[PDB]
């Protein structure tokens, strides 16, 4: 078989992991062992940024890798990192799944991005070192690393943190050493990260959606049979299902398992105040990706 490196940023023991494995076992019995993967989990190549650059020039075969650095390949990808925009995973999952979420593929797709399917990392939940958050007010004056995303960046501005971009892999020490006090990520990473070894406050702001995506090396594309592109991608769609479910179970599980690491976990914020203080930065937002495209996600499982 020709082998296939495919490389995330959560150990092997977790969502990505799971989505990972699914893709990669269902790829190489569908084409009969022409494909194999060779895992690399815990950023062994690289943080999401330098992965998604290395997948776009084919010195990297396959990623699962969440939208947070992708938009500095794909602009349009940033839509779906907007602040608040979507209401809950039923609402999120579908948009992804359906027009969409398939024009963006297809967006990546031109510039030599094969995503294949989107997969998921979760809503994304605030933590630190420093209080609690109740309300946006209190995430005033807190310093807190975020994804390499203008967006997010932007966004959070508004809620009064002072954001600072890092890639994935310097992230536990930067919050070790106090030179942030917080971040925010899905419970699915901060279980798998042991984040709770670093933090010592959890709010669950679900402030943003995080989708992740399978996405291939043009250069490994252009060499498949058409036969076994439909195979890479129905094995990305599988992958999407067994990733979303150990969100779930992550979720569903994860909480209690945090208390239990003396993570004080802040179950219900002032949802209001954090959507009040970022409703100035839509002016940008729409102008950059457009009213209309923003209120058709709004529109798809409305009421
Ligand atoms: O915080 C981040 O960088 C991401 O959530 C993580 O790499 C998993 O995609």
């Amino acid at each position: 078989q020709t082998i296939l490196k495919i490389g995330y940023t959560p150990p092997k023991d977790s969502h990505y992991g799971v989505g990972a494995t699914t893709f990669c076992d269902e790829v190489e019995k569908g084409t009969q062992e022409r494909y194999k993967c060779q895992h690399f989990p815990s950023s062994a190549l690289g943080g999401e940024r330098e992965m998604i650059e290395s997948v776009q020039l084919g010195t990297q075969d396959l990623v699962n890798t969440s939208t947070g650095p992708l938009g500095n390949f794909v602009p349009e990808t940033r839509i779906v990192d907007i602040p608040f925009l979507f209401r809950d995973y039923e609402h999120a999952r579908k948009v992804m799944d359906g027009a969409i979420g398939q024009d963006l593929l297809k967006k990546m797709q031109a510039k030599g991005l094969i995503g294949l399917a989107w997969t998921e990392n979760g809503f994304r939940h605030m933590t630190n070192s420093k209080r609690p958050i109740l309300q946006a007010s209190d995430a005033a004056g807190l310093k807190v690393r975020t994804m390499e995303n203008k967006v997010h960046m932007d966004g959070y501005k508004t809620f009064g943190l002072l954001p600072t971009p890092m890639a994935f892999p310097e992230l536990f020490t930067a919050l070790q050493q106090g030179t942030v006090d917080g971040q925010e990520n899905p419970i699915p990473v901060i279980l798998s990260s042991k984040f709770s070894q670093v933090q010592k406050h959890l709010s669950l702001t679900g402030h943003v959606y995080s989708p992740a995506v399978l996405i291939l090396s043009s250069r490994v594309w252009d060499k498949l049979s058409e036969a076994d592109k439909k195979v890479f991608v129905a094995a990305a769609q599988k992958a999407t299902v067994a990733q979303r479910k150990r969100v779930n179970d992550d979720e569903a599980n994860g909480i209690t398992q945090l208390k239990k690491d003396g993570m004080q976990v802040v179950e219900k914020v002032d949802g209001e105040s954090f959507r009040k203080a970022v409703a100035p930065a839509y002016a940008g937002f729409a102008k950059e990706f457009g009213a209309e495209r923003i209120a058709a996600i709004q529109a798809v499982k409305a009421e």
